[PDB]
């Protein structure tokens, strides 16, 4: 056998040469073109070659196969039948057993006159089953720019009827313009006229070529790709017969309840047919002597009382204020600061941005129409030419901005980052404008002639949303859409408001400013920011009646939280107003009392001002919001401590003849008792709730008991002694509620039939708190904490309503890996040999969910753009011959040599030192047009070597994107799920012991990490501050249980129906609304207190009359007292300004107030006459 056709001396037109005929032997390859032998077909290298090929012709073949290589080489087991097809066509070795020339002629050799016989015609054999095997694996790749199939670009006609037979002959037809001479094809499977045709092994589209290759995508072939994913969502609502299970088994209890009582209260009304008086005693002593000794050296006193105020108030010198948010809203030790603590040590930390959310209303949407062919495709409204060039301009104008600080300029060239630099230096800019590079010339350069436009920036836009990586548009148009930073803009960054991927259909355009963000520097924060102040300033007064801009920046929220946190000062001086009003004119009834709710006021700011000093003094940071909170509360409890004793005075009757001081300490021993055990049960509750591990509510919980306990203090002493000396004078010039309590609400309440009426109403509230109570939200909106009028509460919208992709995540594979063995890549590979459960296949699945896992796109890894990068066939590594080092993709070739062996064992994965060896080469490699990508725009940050030792890897990272998230619900299930996902992989790599593990960090996290305990963290709260309430009750009030227990019961149903409140008016369960019910749990007692002590110690005869006794007595300044003053204040505070408060400040406490006062006067009255210990 031979080969026929040898050599190229003929020549048809332009450069296609007939091939020259020779019936000879087959040649043996000159040693020369191993290279090509290897890239054309490397089916032929197993050296005797003897080979009827020509190196003109391997290069002739690879010059023809630029568009098919283009096309098919999408899916390398099609581009690789279609090899098997032309390789063999042309020079296989047995070319005669399927081929036969049939025109020739001579042809002059203007050389040596010597005639050559090019090969006019011929025919080539080719099976069926191959024909059926290669169009119908190649009939699926899709074109780029379009949803077609590429065999719709290579037919030369409709991709709708090109046949599997039609189209081989159009290709080896001449007809085309590419084929030098036209072959006629003959697809026989049998020898005919001895003539057999060539059939070799062949693979779909599913299947793959090479131990490396990886199949073909399901994008280009629609065998590969099965049924999609799905998770189980489990509500799991138990609903027993319809209901919430919880409506029922209340509903169901109560009805047992009110039958198990009425049905003993009708069965009986048918049936008419030293351990403890040892403490108790003391103390009235003592408070009787030291109230009779104040009362008589007021001077020593009450100036020893000033000096106290002043030398622990002083420390407010030392006064410094937290705003950065970090430091409110995470604990300093929490798992997910130790994360971000150890992203930015190794990464540097994330960085900082600035969105903003363009959209223009006044415009409509229009339509596309391709010239040549194609359906109609609609642009959204802010796609429009007009809306693009006057977004160009926002922006071009944004890049102005120099914001001038510290005396020197500071430019966004200046601040911003650019990836790969100090090579190119722009900056990363993340806008739809990127596509064309922000040039008015080339989003306006048209590229057709009147009557049509070729291409249009409609093309553009259509060509690289679809392929954004590429490095130029590679038809007709030939320019590159890849950005002046260098680096692809994904479409989902930079539009928003279209529909599941078209992005044709944008409704919003986004545009990112990314800015460095700096760790342990403080100048170049102080630059950053002062850039963003003048960003906003511009953005807030651009006035362009056409657009409507959403904007933000990363200083946003801390100036809008400075903003609401002085804008409310306002609001507490009118509140101290108020209650200074009520308790002047009030307290008893010149028989005003001026003089002495203005010393109650000064002694109540003075505890204030001295809870905040001393603290100051040990260094606890101020928060301001604190500063502004904290002032209600304790002026709330000083007023109610201050009418109380001032009260029991007035309505004292003095025996014989008493001075002041005698009349004084009797009155002290007999009211200290209660307003010591109420002071007490708040400082120890606000005490404890100073537990949590917050660092706003830590310190606010401290602030806010040191504050109530000094205030008792400073007031039972300076103010008992100022009160004797106001009671002197006024006797030388110098009740209506009552008679109520007693006379007709007293004994109204406390009648035979009303009673139980009131129990069962009041035992039904709380059978219905306990049924809704696990209904209640979880997290803070992050919406709310703005002021209504503010632009981020827009932008917040803006987001909800438009965006597509959420913030970043970065799965950091932490420290200790390997990376330089087979198995230590196929741990974290997402390519052809490496496992299924690795750490980018984990991701990818994850992502393949993206409603169940929060993880929207894939991984976008680095070490699977390595190991493309490095393959031989690619071609971008490339080192001097004598240097070993890099030679650039763009070269003269001088001596550079091919970094990888282009051999089968060069193919394989670098596994030993090659790899530590090449991998720095390409994170420093840069976007070159003839190579690609390269690794240093992307995966230089994401890539951590350490010099020295071999130059081991250190900590890396796999971003991706979370989904748009809205709630704080969507928060929650995010981090939730990102756990999972990186507990799965730390599982799978089976590490010996604990040495490391991957970790995901996000912005978020820190924030959102505490809504995971928050649960266990409520209940251990809440039952910790109530049994503290107990045991100092039980203590002090003498040893009595079961006044204790009664109280107790009576606070714990408080908080229930506070949680049922939660519920109704939409009130969340974060840490705010922890400290708060930790709060009431303590403010409870200030109520349940005196009504059962009136109870108590009383030595009626019946129970009735006791509780009437204890009712008139106690409840007359227990109305009085606490309920009108902390009325008075809520109802100033229930205008706020910052959000946060007047929901759960005012809600909370309107709910507290309102429901503390219904149960202490109404619900303990029934309560202790019906079960109420006796004595
Ligand atoms: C989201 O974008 C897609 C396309 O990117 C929209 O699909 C197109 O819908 C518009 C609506 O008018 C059509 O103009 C267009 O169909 C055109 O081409 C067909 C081809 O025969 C023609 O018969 C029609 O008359 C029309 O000219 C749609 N494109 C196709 C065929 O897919 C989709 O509607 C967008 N979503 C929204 C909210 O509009
Ligand atoms: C992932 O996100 C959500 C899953 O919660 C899915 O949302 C897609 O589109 C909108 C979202 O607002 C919803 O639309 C659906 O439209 C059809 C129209 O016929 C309607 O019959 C459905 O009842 C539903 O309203 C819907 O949440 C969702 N659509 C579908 C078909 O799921 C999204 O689809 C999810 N992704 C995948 C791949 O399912
Ligand atoms: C077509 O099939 C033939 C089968 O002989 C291939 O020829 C080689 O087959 C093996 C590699 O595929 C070699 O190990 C054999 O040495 C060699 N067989 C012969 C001719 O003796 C041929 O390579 C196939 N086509 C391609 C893709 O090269
Ligand atoms: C971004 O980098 C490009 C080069 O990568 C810089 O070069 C540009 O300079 C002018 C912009 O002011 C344009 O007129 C040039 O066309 C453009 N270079 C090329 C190749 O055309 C450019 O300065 C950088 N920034 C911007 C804003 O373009
Ligand atoms: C417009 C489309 C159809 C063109 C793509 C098909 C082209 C690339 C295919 C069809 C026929 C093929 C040619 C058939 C014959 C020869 C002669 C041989 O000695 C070198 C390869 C060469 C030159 C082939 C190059 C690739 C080729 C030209
Ligand atoms: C209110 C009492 C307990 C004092 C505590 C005040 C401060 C610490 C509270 C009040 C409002 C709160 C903010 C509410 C909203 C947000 C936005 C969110 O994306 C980050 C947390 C952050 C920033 C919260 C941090 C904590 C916060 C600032
Ligand atoms: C090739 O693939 C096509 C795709 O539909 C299919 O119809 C055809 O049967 C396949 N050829 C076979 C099975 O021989
Ligand atoms: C703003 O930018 C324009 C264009 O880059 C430039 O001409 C001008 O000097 C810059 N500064 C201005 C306008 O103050
Ligand atoms: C910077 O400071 C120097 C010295 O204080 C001063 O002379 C100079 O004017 C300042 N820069 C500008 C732009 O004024
Ligand atoms: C895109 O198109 C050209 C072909 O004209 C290609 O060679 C190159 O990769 C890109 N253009 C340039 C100028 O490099
Ligand atoms: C809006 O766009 C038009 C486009 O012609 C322009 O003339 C106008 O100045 C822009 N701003 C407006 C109308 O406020
Ligand atoms: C996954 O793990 C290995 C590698 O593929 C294999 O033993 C197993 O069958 C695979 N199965 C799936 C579903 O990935
Ligand atoms: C490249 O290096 C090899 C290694 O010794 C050497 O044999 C070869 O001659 C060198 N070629 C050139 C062009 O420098
Ligand atoms: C390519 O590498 C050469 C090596 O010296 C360098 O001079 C050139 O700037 C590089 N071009 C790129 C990275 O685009
Ligand atoms: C984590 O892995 C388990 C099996 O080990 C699997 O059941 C679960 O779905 C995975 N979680 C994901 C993929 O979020």
């Amino acid at each position: 056998q031979s080969c026929v056709w040898y050599g190229e001396c003929g020549i048809a037109y332009g450069d296609k040469r007939y091939n020259c005929e020779y019936s000879g032997p087959p040649k043996p390859l000159p040693k020369d073109g191993y290279d090509l032998v290897q890239e054309l077909c490397p089916g032929f290298f197993f050296g005797n070659v003897s080979l009827c090929c020509d190196v003109r012709q391997l290069q002739t073949l690879k010059d023809n196969l630029q568009l098919p290589l283009q096309f098919l080489s999408r899916c390398p087991s099609c581009f690789y039948n279609l090899l098997n097809l032309f390789c063999e066509l042309t020079c296989s070795p047995r070319q005669s057993q399927f081929l036969n020339v049939t025109a020739t002629e001579d042809y002059v050799d203007p050389v040596t006159n010597q005639t050559k016989t090019n090969v006019k015609e011929l025919q080539y054999y080719v099976g069926q089953s191959f024909a059926n095997a290669m169009y119908n694996a190649c009939r699926d790749v899709e074109a780029p720019s379009s949803n077609d199939k590429a065999l719709g670009l290579l037919c030369g006609k409709d991709a709708d009827a090109c046949n599997a037979t039609n189209w081989i002959e159009y290709m080896f037809n001449k007809d085309n313009g590419q084929a030098p001479f036209t072959i006629t094809p003959v697809f026989s499977d049998f020898p005919v006229h001895g003539m057999e045709p060539m059939n070799n092994a062949t693979k779909g589209c599913d299947e793959s070529v090479d131990e490396v290759t990886a199949p073909c995508s399901c994008q280009d072939c629609s065998i590969v790709c099965g049924p999609k994913p799905q998770p189980p969502p489990p509500p799991a609502p138990w609903t027993i017969l319809g209901l919430d299970a919880m409506y029922v088994i209340m509903w169901i209890t109560y009805m047992a309840f009110l039958l198990v009582f009425f049905g003993a209260f009708f069965a009986v009304w048918c049936y008419r047919k030293p351990v403890s008086a040892a403490f108790e005693g003391c103390l009235r002593r003592l408070f009787t002597r030291w109230g009779s000794f104040c009362v008589r050296n007021p001077g020593c006193v009450i100036f020893f009382s000033l000096v106290f105020i002043t030398a622990c108030s002083s420390g407010l010198v030392f006064v410094r204020v937290t705003t950065n948010p970090v430091d409110l809203w995470s604990a300093p030790s929490s798992q997910a600061r130790l994360e971000k603590e150890y992203f930015d040590q190794h990464f540097g930390p994330f960085f900082r941005t600035e969105q903003l959310i363009i959209r223009a209303p006044l415009t409509d949407k229009h339509i596309y129409q391709p010239y040549p062919s194609g359906a109609d495709v609609p642009f959204g409204p802010p796609l429009d030419i007009q809306i693009l060039h006057q977004v160009l301009d926002l922006q071009i104008a944004i890049e102005n901005i120099t914001a001038s600080y510290d005396n020197e300029t500071v430019t966004l060239q200046d601040i911003c980052l650019a990836p790969l630099s100090p090579y190119n230096t722009n900056c990363t800019i993340l806008s739809v404008l990127n596509y064309f590079q922000n040039s008015h010339s080339v989003l306006d350069h048209k590229k057709g002639d009147d009557f049509f436009v070729y291409a249009d920036y409609h093309t553009h836009f259509l060509y690289c949303v679809r392929a954004p990586a590429s490095l130029n548009d590679t038809s007709l148009l030939h320019d590159p859409c890849l950005g002046t930073f260098g680096g692809p803009v994904f479409p989902w960054l930079v539009l928003g408001g279209y529909d599941d991927q078209n992005y044709n259909n944008a409704t919003a355009l986004v545009i990112t400013f990314p800015v460095n963000n700096y760790y342990n520097d403080t100048e170049k924060l102080q630059r950053a920011q002062a850039w963003e102040k003048e960003f906003i300033n511009f953005v807030k007064n651009y006035k362009n009646p056409n657009l409507t801009i959403s904007f933000t920046a990363e200083r946003s929220i801390e100036d809008e939280l400075n903003r609401e946190s002085d804008s409310d000062v306002f609001t507490v001086v009118i509140s101290y107003a108020i209650m200074f009003l009520y308790i002047s004119l009030a307290l008893g009834h010149v028989d005003s009392k001026v003089s002495l709710g203005i010393a109650g006021i000064l002694i109540v700011l003075s505890s204030v001002a001295c809870s905040l000093g001393v603290f100051s003094y040990i260094g606890l940071p101020l928060t301001l919001i604190v500063i502004e909170v904290i002032p209600f509360l304790v002026l709330a409890v000083g007023v109610d401590n201050i009418f109380i004793l001032v009260q029991a005075y007035q309505r004292d009757e003095r025996l014989q003849g008493e001075t002041l001081d005698q009349q004084l300490g009797r009155v002290l021993g007999e009211v200290a008792p209660s307003m010591f055990l109420s002071s007490f049960s708040e400082t120890v509750a606000f005490f404890l709730g100073a537990l949590s591990v917050m660092p706003a509510v830590h310190t606010f919980s401290l602030f806010a008991g040191l504050a109530v306990f000094i205030d008792f203090l400073l007031q039972i002493t300076c103010f008992v002694s100022l009160l004797g000396l106001d009671i002197k004078r006024q006797e030388k010039n110098r009740s209506c509620l009552f008679r109520f309590f007693k006379n007709s609400y007293s004994p109204l309440l406390l009648k035979d039939w009303m009673r139980p009426i009131v129990i069962a109403i009041f035992v039904g509230v709380l059978s219905f708190s306990i049924a809704v109570l696990n209904k209640v939200d979880i997290g803070l909106d992050q919406s709310l904490s703005m002021p209504d009028d503010s632009y981020m509460v827009d932008y917040f919208k803006s987001i909800s309503q438009y965006l597509h992709a959420g913030p970043p995540v970065y799965f950091v594979l932490e420290e200790g890996h390997d990376y330089t063995s087979s198995k230590g890549q196929n741990m974290v590979c997402g390519g052809m040999g490496c496992n299924n459960d690795s750490l980018v296949q984990q991701i990818f699945n994850a992502a393949q969910l993206d409603n169940y896992t929060r993880i929207g796109f894939a991984p976008s890894s680095w070490i699977d753009d390595y190991f493309d990068w490095v393959k031989p066939q690619s071609s971008c590594c490339r080192v001097d011959n004598i240097t070993d080092q890099f030679c650039n993709a763009s070269v003269v070739d001088p001596a550079c040599v091919r970094c990888r062996p282009l051999t089968p064992e060069g193919k394989q994965r670098p596994q030993g030192g090659d790899f530590m060896r090449f991998l720095p080469m390409f994170l420093s490699d840069n976007p070159n047009p003839k190579c690609g990508k390269g690794g240093h725009a992307a995966y230089s940050s994401a890539v951590n070597i350490l010099l020295g030792h071999g130059t081991r890897v250190g900590a890396t990272y796999f971003m991706t994107y979370h989904t748009v998230l809205q709630t704080s619900a969507d928060f929650i299930d995010a981090l939730k799920k990102a756990r999972l996902i990186a507990s799965n992989v730390t599982e799978t790599m089976g590490i010996n012991g604990s040495a490391y593990r991957v970790f995901p960090y996000s912005v978020f996290y820190v924030f959102y990490e505490q809504y995971l305990t928050i649960i266990d963290d409520t209940i251990f709260n809440l039952g910790v501050s109530l049994g503290a309430i107990f045991l100092v009750t039980m203590v002090l009030l003498g040893c009595e249980l079961w006044s204790a227990v009664i109280m107790c019961a009576t606070i714990a149903m408080v908080l229930v129906n506070m949680f049922g409140v939660m519920w109704l008016w939409g009130i969340s369960l974060n840490a705010v609304s922890l400290v708060n019910l930790v709060m009431s749990c303590g403010i409870s007692v200030e109520f349940c207190s005196h009504i059962t002590r009136a109870f108590t110690v009383s030595m009626k005869g019946s129970r009735v009359e006791r509780a009437e006794e204890a009712l008139a007595h106690m409840g007359s300044s227990v109305f009085s007292g606490i309920t009108l003053t902390k009325f008075g204040g809520i109802v100033v505070l229930a205008f706020a300004k910052s959000q946060i408060f007047q929901i759960f400040y005012f809600r909370m406490y309107l709910a507290m107030v309102l429901l503390g006062a219904t149960h202490g006067l109404i619900f303990l009255p029934v309560l202790l006459s019906y079960i109420g210990p006796s004595v």
